[PDB]
């Protein structure tokens, strides 16, 4: 037992699966964890703006998933979406970027910047739309 109590730790160091978990099944592995994929980590450089939702932007799953993509009919400009129940490593970046995701939840040039909750006072206070313009963009204003 660990009894809150140690001398020599069990040293680990973070390298990815080379084999499977038995008779259970794991979503998240321990260098992924900590450290995004390599073709990701370029996709959100590559990209201007990110969002990820329950379910897709077509098809939403939940109430507040819809109303953020009205909210992005709100400013006229659609952003690169994913879906957080389909792939994990989606689940996982948001997760160790923002540090307490809430979804739908928005990123702009690889930085996090809120959830819905946070994403409406920026839209209703034109501050989202100060970062967009600063990027060259047009968007709908109010």
């Amino acid at each position: 037992s660990t009894s809150g109590i140690g001398g020599d730790v069990r040293d680990i160091e973070e390298t990815h699966p080379d084999f499977q978990p038995r008779l259970v099944s794991a979503d998240l592995a321990e260098d992924e964890i900590a450290m995004v994929k390599k073709d990701i980590d370029d996709t959100i450089k590559s990209e201007d703006v990110v969002t990820f939702i329950k379910g897709l932007p077509e098809a939403p799953m939940c109430a507040y998933s819809k109303r953020m993509i009205d909210v992005l009919e709100a400013l006229g400009l659609e952003y690169t979406s994913f879906d957080v129940l389909a792939h994990p490593v989606v689940r996982s970046y948001v997760k160790e970027v923002s540090e307490w995701p809430t979804i739908p939840q928005l990123f702009i040039k690889a930085e996090f910047v809120g959830g819905l909750d946070i994403v409406t006072k920026m839209l209703e206070s034109g501050d989202l739309k100060k970062m967009l313009r600063d990027k060259g963009i047009t968007c709908r204003d109010l």
